[PDB]
Order: structure tokens, then C-alpha cells, then sequence
């Protein structure tokens, strides 16, 4: 009855290696998913996209270089999706929004990576959601929602459960990403979510695992709306 | 040197394109060229928000408002291409690598929007970055940064000299949508950030002489590390 | 039942700035003609093209490049319909027959702008026309018919109701035609009309108000047909 | 100098390809290119008309038709370019700012058609247009422009200058459609005569010594404004 | 039922000339297979090309770029038959794999000619098979069969009836095929073939000429299968 | 001289990408095209083979998997364009006339994959051909083409000098499936076969001073009519 875009984290398809089991649960509930929705999805670069980062900054390459590189990972680990999804899936990465207009028109799963440098795989899908005019943008990260500060570093993080637009730009917007840089939402991401309202939800890896009761409100993630 | 120029599409195109400017500026640049490697990206101006203003009436998301902006904006790059006549890429630049190619074929390239959620101020200081240029010279409504809306504010106070940093206070907080302003969009604000790149904000008087400007002679702002 | 290819003037979509309750009213029309029919839509530039053109000329740019400039605003201008056709229209412009051909498939409608220097965008409306079979060509100007001559300069001029391709041509198709000069409908556009035998309703925005009667043989304009 | 030579399929492949003439042109167009900016468009010929009247009998719009003939004028492009060797680009173009780029780089674009609605001397006469060339050299079946055609009728007499006005007079009311022949097809004709275009008609012989046909030594048809 | 993929030689399609009835005839047989199939074809150069692609060699090109000549022919071919398909074709010639897939999708019959230098047409076919996972490849060639030996060349060839991939590399697969060579399947793609397994009947024009029947398993050719 | 590098991805990116090896095979290469004309192209490695098991699992079709290894090989070949630093072409490379342009502009061309069915060895001897190049130089993980495979058989021997025709005799029978490996891959031994291309192979040691390897001095293979 609606139109979903997801945004799957390349670190949580790809830990360090491809995560068979997740990638084939993963594409198997978008799938069903898919039967009563329309489904759009991108992929990010995650550990594999930072690593050949590294090695180019080794060799000066510029921030923008670096961002091409990352996007070519991206599109790497989409292709992986579109694997999984077998005949459900459109072929070929897209690499453009009206293209994943099409996709979605002859009924089959846009699958695309990154498209221009400056962002991230986030803001692609935002500006993705935006214009397929979608109901809901789920994005999947390697944390299990948005908190006060960084799970990771910080001990006193309240993983805030529902929030507003502005005030997930208060949380980051402020952020100078460079090329390899990683955060739940990237600043940009934000700003389209914000800039249009878009019914956004992050979840993690465990709570990614159902999908389908995830789009129904029934998750233990954080709820960015207007 | 290397030397990316961002002209705004309001300088470019106030109400109806500025022929004296544009042929002004045309002049200047082609100076430059002589002995730099000179890169362009022209923005949208009235045209730009004008066009948006009725695809909102349609209710169009801001995605599609912004492909029609950079549609707009490649407009008013071809008439500063024209203006620049054999010196100049033929036609609009989309990509960076095409603007590289250019400057390896000792040739301006002129480029107008690329993709959606940013303005043509990214688009110059990731071009800048891309090309590992010396300096980025925006050229916008304002004669420079000052501490508030010169427009507006009374009390607004012009800064000669900061760091991206100062610049990202001032902006980078405003959260972009089709055919918004602002002195420099926060995007941009980041790049710059991010790279270092030492970038010139000036007005029109100011861009009336490209060759001082290019030497830290002008009324505006000095944005670097 | 049959398949019409639209040729919308510039200058009638925007005068000197967007009539935008023409826009609204002209998108709901066709929207509602594509309930029945296989419409396409190809838009001009108008005053705003010429402008630019002027500018250009200023700088002496070739005739070839200001071609360029004037197609770079009929896409814009097609936007704008594009726009206003909301869902039921192909998201981006299209440039070439092919894509049009897709978007109709799609059951989706395609509006184009101008193609390549040496013609108009009536020109493209034909050769379209031409491409997709099409069953009508309906050229809505911003003059009520076909005249012995310019209405707006001969006082004499004669609103021919019906007439041969051939007879059109005799109107215009001598015409040496520069980079933002106007026509009813220009000499290649007469050529291929006449080339092909394609039934043509030139219409003005008055009449172009009620397409669905229009396309029914109802209103006040030129017939041109084999 | 800046020319642009347009070289009629029929002449290029009468039946088959004519190699000797195709050997002969190529030669003849790499030592003109020496001195001077060439640029070229081949026709479909024999070939291309073949293809389009099978298409005929399949009741295939004009649109289709011509873009076939597109398809076969660049195949004989790329011959032409096999015989340029090193002095050509090494594919067919298909835009007129990728021509540009070729002659940036001192090689010899070969362009094919382009778009239906026209022939490929239309093509040449706005690639002439667009690089602003001194001079458009049509290579074609018939020695020059005559008062009729010159294969029919006995009457007619070969003109040795006259303006664009005067070869529109000859032409432009013929309603191009696929394959249709003339010795200029009216678009090109009108293109021409907006830009006021030097253009040169000459036969296979002429077209032995391009050297002197540029300097105006030939046996053709001059149109100059 | 099922996909099946066409590879027409065009020596076939056009021996010196274009064979009108033939066209005309393989077009309605396509037609009316793609009624109960999913259809994909790939023409060939033939005569033609071989033609063009030895003008060539007399100014010692590249065989790579001979390759080029060679392809820009078949898809001169290629048109021929979308012409003769009429509407049920895709209008334009199919240049990569992910393109005939929504061609498929639009249940219009996409019709290709060659990709890149190096092989024949037969390569494109069988990849092409490959791609779309299809259940048949139907190879038309100027030879009623795979035979022991050339045919035209040694009297005493063997016409195989049927024979395992290994078998059809056997006879080819180690050829060293330039541009303007021909084969009744280049070694490329038998190498396809035997790679996944790909079922492929090879027919002669006689036989061709019932295709309806043809992939029923009642013909007169060779069938290569795992 | 014109000179193609076809460098593997395996050697380039054993299991992470091999920084020293990338570092110093960029200047290696960047000193050759000093004096020669440099264009290269670079393979997928293990990185490729990794990706496509996983599509593997999914039962993706050999054209599939084809198409994720070549996407590989573009990163691969982006981290090499990183090092050569302002030699190379900005992007990466995916047809022949666009290698051709780099070289056209002095700067260097890195290629990665282009369509299925066969490897980046392929690439590499098809631009080699298109180019027409002078020679080939293969470097890989062995240090030359054996009489059998040194990593497993006891016997293998190294052949210093061998005809394209016994190089077919050593491969040219394996049936190519995606992520295949091979000294040489089939398809790419027919190429070097037909057209009769000098070509080396060496391992990764000689590859420490390309300057010594094209003049002849090397421990590795060389093939030629
Ligand atoms: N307030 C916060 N709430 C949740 N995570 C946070 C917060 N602040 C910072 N983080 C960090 O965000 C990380 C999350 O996202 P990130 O590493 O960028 O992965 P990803 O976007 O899922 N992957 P990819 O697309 O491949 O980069 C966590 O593991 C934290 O280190
Ligand atoms: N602190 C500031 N310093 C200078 N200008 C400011 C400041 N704060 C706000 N502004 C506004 O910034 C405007 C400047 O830029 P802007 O209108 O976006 O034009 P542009 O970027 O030159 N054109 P274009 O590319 O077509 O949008 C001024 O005229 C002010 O209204
Ligand atoms: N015989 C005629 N009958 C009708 N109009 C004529 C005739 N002869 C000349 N004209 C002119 O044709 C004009 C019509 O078309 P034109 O100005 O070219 O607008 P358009 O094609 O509708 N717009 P666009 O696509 O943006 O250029 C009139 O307003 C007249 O000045
Ligand atoms: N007045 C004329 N002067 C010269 N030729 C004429 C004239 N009128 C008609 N023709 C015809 O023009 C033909 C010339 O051109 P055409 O057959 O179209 O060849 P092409 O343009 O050289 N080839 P291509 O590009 O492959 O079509 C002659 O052989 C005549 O039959
Ligand atoms: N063992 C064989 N069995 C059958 N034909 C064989 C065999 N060995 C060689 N041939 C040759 O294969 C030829 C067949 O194919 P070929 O000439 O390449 O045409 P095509 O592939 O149908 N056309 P196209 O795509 O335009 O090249 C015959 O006419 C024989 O000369
Ligand atoms: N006769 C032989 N001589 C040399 N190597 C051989 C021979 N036979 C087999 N091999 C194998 O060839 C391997 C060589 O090439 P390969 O693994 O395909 O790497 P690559 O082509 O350098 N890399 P990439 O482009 O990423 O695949 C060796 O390590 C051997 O296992
Ligand atoms: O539209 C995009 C997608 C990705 N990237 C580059 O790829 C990295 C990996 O993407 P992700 O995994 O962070 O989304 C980003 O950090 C970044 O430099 C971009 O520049 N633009
Ligand atoms: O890379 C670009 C350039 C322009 N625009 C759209 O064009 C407008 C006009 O550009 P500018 O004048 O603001 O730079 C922007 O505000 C915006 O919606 C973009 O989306 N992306
Ligand atoms: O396929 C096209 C469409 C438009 N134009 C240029 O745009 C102008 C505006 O188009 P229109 O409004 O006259 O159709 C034309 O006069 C002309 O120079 C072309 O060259 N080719
Ligand atoms: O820019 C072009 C070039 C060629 N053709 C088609 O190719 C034919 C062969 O071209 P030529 O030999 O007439 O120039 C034309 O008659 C025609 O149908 C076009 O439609 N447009
Ligand atoms: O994907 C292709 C298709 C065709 N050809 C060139 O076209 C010729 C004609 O193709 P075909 O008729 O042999 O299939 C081939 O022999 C060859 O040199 C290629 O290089 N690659
Ligand atoms: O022109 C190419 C280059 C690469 N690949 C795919 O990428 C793999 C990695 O390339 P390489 O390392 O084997 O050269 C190949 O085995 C294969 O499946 C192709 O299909 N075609
Ligand atoms: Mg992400
Ligand atoms: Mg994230
Ligand atoms: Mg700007
Ligand atoms: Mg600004
Ligand atoms: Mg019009
Ligand atoms: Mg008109
Ligand atoms: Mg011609
Ligand atoms: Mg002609
Ligand atoms: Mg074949
Ligand atoms: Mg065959
Ligand atoms: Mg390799
Ligand atoms: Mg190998």
C-alpha cells in the first residue's frame, strides 16, 4: 500500500567479508516485502570502501577521488543485493533516480550505490525517497538506533526512540564529512529528511532481520518524523 | 596556477541576463587564462527560482525542483560560453573528469549544476578539490562574508580574513532546499572545510578585475586554513 | 482508441513568464485525453528561448550553438509541464523517439523538447508523430489557424479551415530558418507532415483549452490532411 | 583554414566500396590537413538506399528509414576512417562538439548521420556552421550545380557562382524523404544561406586534387553570399 | 513456457542481397513464438560484413577495429529484422545484456548485433542466453548441422545429431578466429555453452523455416546439451 | 614506442591492496612513458574472486558474475590511476578510443574490465592490437610462461621464447568461467595469436624496473611470431 526506499549500511552486508546469511535473509524479506510494496533499496560501502580509501589518501589523492572510489565500492556491494534477489531484482546497479523510477514501474527492486561525490550512500537514499515520493526510508546501520552521542564511545548515549527532523540535524548536520568518514546519518541525509519530512526509521542489524513487522512500527530503533 | 571561478547566477542573470556583465567578466577571464588554467561554474539566479516557484505550485518534490534548477543553470552556462568564444569548452561541462580534459586541451570549461541536494557552490569546491586547483574565487551578490546578512543587518560586519571553520559558524547549519541562498551554501562550506582550499569571496566591482583579485588585491573575503 | 502526439508552443506554456492556470488546466487535460488515448508531448521554448538566442547572437555565436541554447530551454519548459502532469507523466524530459516509444509502453507520458539545431521543436512533433504512427498531431500556437498570412501583419489574411500537406507547404517551406525564428509550423515540420501524410489540427490557446473536444474534430482551427 | 568536407555515399560506394577512390580521397585529405583543420561527413549511397527500401516493404515509418541510412553512412564512415589511418579519430562521431575535440587534437573527425529529417550534407553544413569553417567542400556525383539536372536534362547548364538564394531557387522545395537524392538537400541548402556559408561543388575528378579545389581551382560550383 | 534465445546469421538474412520472403518470413515465425515465449534475437554480418571488414584490411586497420566495422554491419542487419517485426519488436537495436532484459520485461522482442571485438555474434547469443537464464538457444545458420568437418570443404563429413558441450569444443574451441572469419559457432561461444550448460539446437535455413516446430525438438539439426 | 601493461589484479591486490607494489610499479611505469607511449590495464585478483563466490551462492549466471568481477577490476585499476598521481587519466577507462584520447593527451590510460566472457588479459591484448602497440608486457604472479604449472608440477619448465602458436598449445583449450585463472586466459592468447603482438611475461620481480624489461633484459617469457 506504500513505497519504501531502503538504506542498508555496507559494513552490515559486508563486515569484513560478505554476511551470506544476512544478505540471503536480508534480500528474501525485501522480496516479500516487495509483494505488497513498492521497494527501492541502496547499498553503502562500509570496511572494504574505507580500505581502498585508505590506500589512495596514501597517494594524495584528492577528497573527491577518494568519494569516486568509495562509489565504485558501493556499486561492488549493490551488485551483491541484486544477486541475492534473483529475478525479483533490476539487473543492472542504477545510477539515477528516474531510473529507479523505471525499475519500480515494471514492478522489480532498484538496487543502486552511490552517485556523486560530497556524501554519502545516506543522502542518496533521502534524496531517493524524496523523489519516488516515498512513505517510509528505513535506514539499517550497525547500531540499533540514534543516541545522544556515539554508543561506541560514550557511556552516558540515550538511544533517543522517536525525534524530529531538526532535531536529528542537532545530533549531527554540524559534521564536515570527509571521503571514508561514517555516521549514522550523514549530515546531508539529514537535511533531505528534514527539508521534505521524510518518515525515516534506524534500526540495526538484529532488528533488521524482520523487516516486515519493522515497517509496521514494531522495532526497538529510533523514529525521525515531522 | 589553477583557479576555479563560482559565478552566481544572480550576478550572471539579475532579471533577464546581464550582457555588459557577462561580457565584462568574459573579458577578464580570457586575461586570466592567458597565463592560469581557468575552470567555471555558473549558477541559476531569478531564472532558477523562478522556474522552481511554478513546479511548486505543482506540488513537485524538491528533488525535481532542483533537476530543474540545474537545467537552468546549464542555460546560463552556455551564454558565458558564448561569451567566451574560442576560449571556452564548446559545450556544458557535466562531470569533472570533462573539465580536466578541458584543461588539458587548454580550454575554459563551464560548468552548471550536477546533481540534486547542493547548489553550484559545491559543485565549484568539489571541482576545485577534484582538480587540486590553487585558488576558488566566488563571485556572488555580496562584496564578501560578513558577520551577518549585509543586506539585512545593520550591525553585519565584513571579515577580510578566516578559516573554514569561522566560515562553517556562519553557515552549515541551514538545511538546503531548492533555490535556497546563502553567501556560500554549507555543502561547499564543508568542502572547503574539509580540503582546505583557499577560496575568495567578491562582488561585482571586484570581479570588474580578476587579474588584482587573484593576487589578494579586493574588498572581499580570504577563506583558508 | 487512436495514438496523439501534442506539439505545445512555447510562448503559449509561457508568454513571458509561466501562465501557470494554462499549465495546470492543459496538464489535466491531456492526463485526462491519456485516460483513452497514447499521448506524447513535445514543448517549445518562446520568448524566453529568444532571449537567450539574443544574448548569444550579441556574441556572435554561430547559428548552431544558439540552436543549442534554444534546446536547452525548451527542456526546461518541458519540465515545468512535466511538472504539472504529476505522476502520469515520464519523470525526466525525454531526447530522443526511442525513449518516447518506452514511456508510452509505460503507459506513462512522454514529453520531450528539442532535439538537434536546424528546426524547431515542431519539427521534433512530426518526426515523433511520424516515429510513434501516430493517428493525430495536435500543434497548439498562439494563433487561432492557419492563415493566407501572418494574422498579426496582413490585414487580408485568410483562416484556412482544411488543406493538403502540399498546400501547406506552399504557405511556408521556403522559409530560411535561423536560430529563434517563428512559425506556425516550420518548413521541416511541413516536409515531414506532408512527407508521411500526417493528419494535423493547428489550434490556438483559446480552442487548445478543450482538447478532448478538439481531438474530436470540434473547434476552430486548420485541418492539414493527405 | 578551417573546412569541412562532405563526401556523397554514392561516390564513396557506388555499388561496393571504391577502394581506389576512397585510397585516392584519403590521401588527398591527409595532405590538405597538413596545412589546413580537416573535418568530414560521409553519405549512405547505393547501400543506403538498398537497406531502406527493404525496410519500405515492410511498411516502416520514414523515421525508421532514416535512421537506418544513419546506420550504413557510418559504416562507410569508418572506411574512410580506416584510410585516414593516423591522421583520423578513430571512430565515428556523432556529435559536433566531439568533432571539435578531434580537430583540438589535430585529427580528422569522420561523422556519419545524425538525426532523420535530413541528409548527411546537412549534417556537414551545420558541423561547417559550428566550427565557424572558411570553407564547406561538397564532393558529389555531378561536376557542379547545374540550371537542371544535369543527368536528365539536355538543357541544362552548369552554373559557376551564384549565391545561396540562387541554389535555394534549384532546391529546398523538394520534401526530403529517406533516401531521397539531390546534388544539396533543401535543409542544407537553407543553412547555407542563413550563416552564408562558402561552399564548393565538385565531381570525382576535382576531388583528385583537393589541394587546388580549396584554392578555388576546379571545375564545380562556388556559393558564396 | 519458456525463454528461448535466436542467433540468425546474417549470411542468412542477406546471402549477397537481402532475401525479402525470408525476413518476412523468420519475422512472422518470431512473431508467433513470442505469443507462448519469451523471445531475444541476434543477427549476424554476413557477406556484407566480411565485405567492409576486407576494405579495411587493404589499409592494414587493426583487426579490432575491422571487429568495429564488422559489428556497426550487424546492426545494420539487426534493423532489417525489427523493421519486419514491426510493433512487436523493440524499436532500436539492443546494445548490451541488461537492455534486452526490460525489453523482455516490456514483452517486445529485443533484437541485438554485436558487443565488443574479439568474437562473432554467436558469443553475443549465447551470453545472451546465459544472461537471461534462457531455456533455448537456436543457432541459424547457412548449414543444415553440425558436421565432422566442413561440409562445403570435405565429403566425408558427419552430420552430428546430438553431442555434449566438450564435444562441440572438440570440433571448434581451438580456433583462432580473426575478424571476417565464420564458423558454424565461434569458439567463444561454445566455450559459453559448455560453460553453463546451455541447451542449443543449430538449423539450416530449410529448417528454419518452421521454427514453431523446430523447438519442439522436431527438426533436422544438431542439438548441443549437457 | 607504444607500449600496454597488463597487470593483475592478484599482484596488485593479493588479499588487501599491495601498496609497495602498487607504489612502486606507479613509478616504474610513470618513468617508462618518459619516452614511451603508456596505456594499462589492470585485473580483479582475489578481491573479484571473493565477490564472486557470493554471487555464486545466490546462482547468479556466469554473465552475472562476469559483470561483478569487472566491477572489481575498475577499483582496482582507480587505486593504480591514484598512484600514477598527474600521469593518469583522471577516470577509469572502458573503451579502446577513450585509451586511445589519454595517450592522444600524454597521459596515462588504466583500464579494468569491459564485457563478459573472457578476462582483463583480453583487454589488454585487444588494446594492444587497437593501438597498435609494440609491445605487450603481462605481469603476473609466475615469473613466465612454463612448459607446466611451476606452483603445482615438479617438472615445469620455464620457456624463455616460444611462438604465439605454442603459447595456444600451453592454454587456448580451458573454457573461461568467471573468475578463471590463467598465465594467459584463451581468448587473449587467440588475440596475441592473430595479430602476431610481441608480448612479455614476467613476474613480479622484474617488475621492479620496467626500463630494463622492455629493452629485452628479464627472467620472464617472451612470445612472438
Ligand atoms: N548518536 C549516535 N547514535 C548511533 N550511532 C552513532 C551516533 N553517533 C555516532 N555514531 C556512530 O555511527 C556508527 C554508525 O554508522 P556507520 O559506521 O557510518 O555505518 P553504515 O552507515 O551503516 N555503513 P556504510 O553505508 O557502509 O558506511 C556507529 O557504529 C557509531 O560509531
Ligand atoms: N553573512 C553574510 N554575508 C554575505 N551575504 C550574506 C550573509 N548572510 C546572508 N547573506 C545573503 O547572501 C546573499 C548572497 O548569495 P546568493 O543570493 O545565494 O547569490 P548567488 O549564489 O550569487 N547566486 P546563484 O548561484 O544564481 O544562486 C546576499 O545577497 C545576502 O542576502
Ligand atoms: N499564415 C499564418 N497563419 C498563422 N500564423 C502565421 C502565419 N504566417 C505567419 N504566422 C506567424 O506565426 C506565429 C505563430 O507561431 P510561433 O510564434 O512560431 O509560436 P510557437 O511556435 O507557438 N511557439 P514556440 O514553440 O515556443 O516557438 C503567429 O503569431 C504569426 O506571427
Ligand atoms: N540541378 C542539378 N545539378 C546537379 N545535380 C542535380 C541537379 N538536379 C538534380 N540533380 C541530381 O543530383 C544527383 C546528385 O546527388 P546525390 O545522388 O544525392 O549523391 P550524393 O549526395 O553524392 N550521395 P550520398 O551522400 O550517399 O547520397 C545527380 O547525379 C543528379 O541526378
Ligand atoms: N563441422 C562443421 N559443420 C557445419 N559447418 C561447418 C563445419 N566446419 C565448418 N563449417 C563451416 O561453417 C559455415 C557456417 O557458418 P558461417 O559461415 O560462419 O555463417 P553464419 O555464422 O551463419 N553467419 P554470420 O553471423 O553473418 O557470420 C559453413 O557453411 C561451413 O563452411
Ligand atoms: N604453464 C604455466 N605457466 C605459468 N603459470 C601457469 C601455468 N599453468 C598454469 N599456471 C597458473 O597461472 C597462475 C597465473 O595467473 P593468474 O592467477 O590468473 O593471475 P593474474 O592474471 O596475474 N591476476 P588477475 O588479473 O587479477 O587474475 C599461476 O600462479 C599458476 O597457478
Ligand atoms: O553518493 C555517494 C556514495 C558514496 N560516496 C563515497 O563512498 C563512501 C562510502 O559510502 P558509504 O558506505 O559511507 O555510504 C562515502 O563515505 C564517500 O566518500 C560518495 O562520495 N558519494
Ligand atoms: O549541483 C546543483 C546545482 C544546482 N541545483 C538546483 O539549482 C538551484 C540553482 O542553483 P544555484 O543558483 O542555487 O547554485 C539550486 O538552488 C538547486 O535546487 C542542484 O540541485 N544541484
Ligand atoms: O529540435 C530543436 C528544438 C529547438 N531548437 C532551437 O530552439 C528554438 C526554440 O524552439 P521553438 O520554440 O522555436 O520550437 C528554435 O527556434 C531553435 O534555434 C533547435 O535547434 N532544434
Ligand atoms: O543526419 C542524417 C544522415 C542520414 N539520414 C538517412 O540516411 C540517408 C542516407 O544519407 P545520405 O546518403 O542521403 O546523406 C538519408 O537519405 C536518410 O534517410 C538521416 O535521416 N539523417
Ligand atoms: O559481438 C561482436 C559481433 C561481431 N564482430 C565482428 O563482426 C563480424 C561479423 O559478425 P558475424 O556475422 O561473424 O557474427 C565478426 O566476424 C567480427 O570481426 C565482433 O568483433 N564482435
Ligand atoms: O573484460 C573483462 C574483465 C574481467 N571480467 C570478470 O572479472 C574477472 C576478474 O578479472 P581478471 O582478474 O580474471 O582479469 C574475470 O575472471 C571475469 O569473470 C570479465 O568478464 N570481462
Ligand atoms: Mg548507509
Ligand atoms: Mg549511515
Ligand atoms: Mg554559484
Ligand atoms: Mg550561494
Ligand atoms: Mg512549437
Ligand atoms: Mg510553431
Ligand atoms: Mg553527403
Ligand atoms: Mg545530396
Ligand atoms: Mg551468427
Ligand atoms: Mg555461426
Ligand atoms: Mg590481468
Ligand atoms: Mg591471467
Amino acid at each position: 500500500a506504500m513505497r519504501i526506499v531502503f538504506d542498508i549500511g555496507g559494513s552490515v552486508l559486508v563486515p569484513e567479508n560478505p554476511d551470506i546469511d544476512f544478505i540471503k535473509e536480508i534480500a528474501y524479506q525485501l522480496t516479500k516485502v516487495s509483494e505488497d510494496h513498492e521497494v527501492a533499496v541502496v547499498v553503502g560501502g562500509g570496511k572494504l570502501a574505507r580500505k581502498y580509501i585508505e590506500v589512495a589518501e596514501k597517494f594524495n589523492s584528492s577528497e573527491t577521488f577518494k568519494d569516486f572510489i568509495g562509489i565504485q565500492i558501493t556499486r561492488a556491494n549493490a551488485m551483491l543485493l541484486i544477486a541475492a534477489l534473483r529475478e525479483k531484482a533490476y539487473p543492472v546497479v542504477v545510477e539515477d533516480f528516474w531510473e529507479a523510477w523505471k525499475a519500480v514501474q515494471l514492478k522489480k527492486i532498484p538496487v543502486m550505490g552511490g552517485t556523486h561525490p560530497g556524501h554519502t550512500t545516506d543522502a542518496v537514499a533521502a534524496l531517493l525517497a524524496e523523489f519516488l515520493k516515498a512513505d517510509l526510508l528505513v535506514v539499517i546501520t550497525n547500531v540499533d538506533g540514534v543516541y545522544t552521542a556515539d554508543p561506541k564511545k560514550d557511556p552516558t548515549a540515550k538511544k533517543i526512540k522517536k525525534m524530529k527532523p531538526e532535531e536529528l540535524l542537532e545530533i549531527v548536520g554540524k559534521g564536515i564529512e570527509k571521503a571514508g568518514s561514517s555516521s549514522v546519518i550523514d549530515p546531508l541525509a539529514a537535511k533531505i529528511i528534514a527539508r521534505s519530512g521524510i518518515k525515516t526509521i534506524v534500526i540495526g542489524k538484529e532488528d533488521a532481520k524482520d523487516l516486515f513487522r519493522v515497517i509496521k512500527g514494531d522495532h526497538n530503533g529510533t523514529t525521525i518524523e515531522p
